[PDB]
């Protein structure tokens, strides 16, 4: 039945995307409501963004300062107001195409899909992991700020992530909805690093799952192990500790598969200690961590 | 700026799916005007598809067989037509959401977003490459017969591919809208082979140059090649020959990287005699032979 990093239709995003500009500098809103939730950035110079005052540089803004265009139509800014590092501009018109939307803060190891803008435009789509150090490897240009991370449940979506700026080797930073960083970052052009990044452990089993559901079996040993004792491996690998937490939530997949997650932790404990010895797993060479257990199930059911 | 597989977003192609339901079989179908378009496999139970007459079955339906739902509103068919392996319903309703659209047949190594659908509902969206041998590397369970694979050109979706049927090892075969089969395939579950596979060489090249501009530079050499010099080495790889219009067409690349085609070659040469050291290149351990140049253009402009 195959295998495949999968993103969410993007369709009930793509009707919420409008272009914010302020001045020079543009980038995407989010239009839900009558509300346009965008970085606070846009209020800033290249040169302001060197080591920005944003409460200084809003007050000098009046709602006119705020150019917001939906298609061919523009739409009178009638408020603003800044939480966190977004700025939210009141908007005269309610968007019609507004879906039930939640805003959720997801933790290191969920994915997520990006509907990646430019100028109030959907470009692409593609799926993320919130690494554990807080970033994203995704892929954005000049004119990306605004667009939008999400997942959907049912008819709800689950906006999650919105993109600030990008850190050494391509890799990228953004906020929840609140406009709160993940991770210890500021939307200031000065020097960050972020952190040592670990493998997600449970998501490389759910990957695992995944591989035997579709006949890649060669890594299939008659072993289990303890937690303990897979912990203690994994630890020196740079790989996140596996919890019972992790385990209950593998269940479907054992269910699924009639593998015990202790004897797939067998499996991986070898792999890591011996690498693949020129074999692939679902055509990687590598061990694949951006597929949750939640992803698998969808996927493989 | 990164580097992902990336998807078109799905929209305007979330607006034409409908469910298909004739007896127990029940599949996906694109609404476009007032015609919905599906596998015509739809016809069968499970024992007619072992060797079906499609002819014959179809005769016996009238319109009235045919329940065709577009959320919770049904559609009266008012016709019926065959077009070699798809099934065209005249239906009493034009899909207002239509957005201009083609029919387009793909060459092998051409890309393609598949908007992956159950019951009429979008589930998820991924990119594939139409292999050589006229196999894709999708996702699909049973119920994604009448999933659709597009392109947008600016407000034109280009449909190029409806899933059909799985060969051995989770590869897949389906049809452009004319319902003609890409490769030698036939909607008759009776034992048929793919044909070997080749590496899309100048998907690779292009793949290469994504790397360059994002800081990838290791396998960069101060060598060129002839076409004639690297296509002898490539022909042992099973690598696809690499064609003046494949140089002419990675030209745009070049250009944006400021490295002639025939170093990048001379490149590709040296690390299919030497593979890769241990090395990565985009965090993959392999060689990526599903980005066109126009994706690599398009994700990295
Ligand atoms: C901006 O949101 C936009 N309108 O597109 C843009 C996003 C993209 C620029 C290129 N890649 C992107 O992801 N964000 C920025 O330009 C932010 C913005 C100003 C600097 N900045 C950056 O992303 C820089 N990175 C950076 O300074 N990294 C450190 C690790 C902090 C040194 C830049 C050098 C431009 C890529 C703020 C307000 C942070
Ligand atoms: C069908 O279109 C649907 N309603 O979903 C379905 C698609 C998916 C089944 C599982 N994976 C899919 O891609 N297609 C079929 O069931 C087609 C259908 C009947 C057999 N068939 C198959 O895909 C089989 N493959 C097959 O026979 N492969 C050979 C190489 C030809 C032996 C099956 C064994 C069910 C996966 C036709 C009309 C071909
Ligand atoms: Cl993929
Ligand atoms: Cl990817
Ligand atoms: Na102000
Ligand atoms: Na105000
Ligand atoms: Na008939
Ligand atoms: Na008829």
């Amino acid at each position: 039945s195959g295998f495949r990093k999968m993103a969410f239709p993007s369709g009930k995003v793509e009707g919420c995307m409008v272009q914010v500009t302020c001045g020079t500098t543009t980038l995407n809103g989010l239009w839900l409501d009558d509300v346009v939730y965008c970085p606070r950035h846009v209020i800033c110079t290249s040169e302001d963004m060197l080591n920005p005052n944003y409460e200084d540089l809003l007050i000098r803004k009046s709602n006119h300062n705020f150019l917001v265009q939906a298609g061919n139509v523009q739409l009178r800014v009638i408020g603003h107001s800044m939480q966190n590092c977004v700025l939210k501009l009141k908007v005269d018109t309610a968007n019609p195409k507004t879906p039930k939307y939640k805003f959720v803060r997801i933790q290191p190891g969920q994915t997520f899909s990006v509907l990646a803008c430019y100028n109030g435009s959907p470009s692409g789509v593609y799926q993320c992991a919130m690494r554990p150090n807080f970033t994203i490897k995704g892929s954005f240009l000049n004119g990306s700020c605004g667009s939008v991370g999400f997942n959907i449940d049912y008819d709800c979506v689950s906006f999650c992530y919105m993109h600030h700026m990008e850190l050494p080797t391509g890799v990228h930073a953004g906020t929840d909805l609140e406009g709160n960083f993940y991770g210890p970052f500021v939307d200031r052009q000065t020097a960050q690093a972020a952190g040592t990044d670990t493998t997600i452990t449970v998501n490389v089993l759910a990957w695992l799952y995944a591989a035997v559901i579709n006949g890649d079996r060669w890594f299939l040993n008659r072993f289990t192990t303890t937690l303990n004792d897979f912990n203690l491996v994994a630890m020196k690998y740079n790989y996140e500790p596996l919890t019972q937490d992790h385990v209950d939530i593998l269940g479907p997949l054992s269910a699924q598969t009639g593998i015990a997650v202790l004897d797939m932790c067998a499996s991986l404990k070898e792999l890591l200690q011996n690498g693949m010895n020129g074999r692939t797993i679902l055509g990687s060479a590598l061990l694949e961590d951006e597929f949750t257990p939640f992803d698998v199930v969808r996927q493989c059911s």
